[PDB]
């Protein structure tokens, strides 16, 4: 499958593209506002995940830092993002569907769209200002919205035992962006695609 990931950002992006035990492609790479980077994942990806990092430094190896989404500090992601990341998320070729979602679950650092570039399905996006209008003990100094999970550590933000509810956290994500997952037991935005389906991750949608 294609994914083209644009940044429509007025800033730089370090797009990252992973299973969390392996790189998608090149695995990351440096977007300037405008650019656009095609990858090929391959069919049947389980778990994979593309999300922005923000104000990144890498040395000419590509080992460094970003404030937001970094993984061990690689340029070429092979594991997830440290949060707050915005998460598009995909499973591929499941007996003959794909399912797209944007999760919260990891907070939220860019604004992102994510819709297939071929038919039979819908996109889902998650655009609102939630860094702006982020509850003051969710706000990362690096920048971003964590997750009340990455914050508190607790059972219920986290869902540890397979049960808890939305929070007053969970539901600033929700109401901000109700077609994102705001928590792990939220009712599924899941929307399923037929099966190789290609797709378009833009960062800064509207922005």
């Amino acid at each position: 499958a294609t994914f083209e990931i644009v940044n429509r950002c007025s800033y730089t992006v370090w797009a990252a593209a992973s299973k969390g035990d392996a790189a998608l492609d090149a695995g990351g790479r440096q977007l300037n506002s405008g650019e656009s980077w095609t990858i090929n994942v391959e069919p049947g990806t389980n778990g994979g995940k593309i999300w922005a990092r923000t104000d990144c430094y890498f040395d000419d190896s590509g080992s460094g830092i970003c404030k937001t989404g970094d993984c061990g500090g690689l340029l070429r992601c092979k594991r997830f993002g440290r949060p707050p990341t915005t998460l598009a998320e995909f499973s591929l070729n499941q007996y003959g569907k794909d399912y797209i979602d944007i999760s919260n679950i990891k907070g939220f650092n860019v604004p992102m769209n994510f819709s297939p570039t071929t038919r039979g399905c819908r996109g889902v996006r998650c655009a609102a200002d939630i860094v702006g209008q982020c509850p003051a003990k969710l706000k990362a100094p690096g920048g971003g919205c964590n997750d009340a999970c990455t914050v508190f550590q607790t059972s219920e933000y986290c869902c540890t035992t397979g049960k808890c509810g939305p929070t007053e956290y969970s539901r600033f994500f929700k109401r901000l962006c109700p077609d994102a997952f705001s928590y792990v037991l939220d009712k599924p935005t899941t929307v399923t695609c037929p099966g190789s389906s290609n797709y378009r991750v833009t960062f800064c949608p509207t922005a």
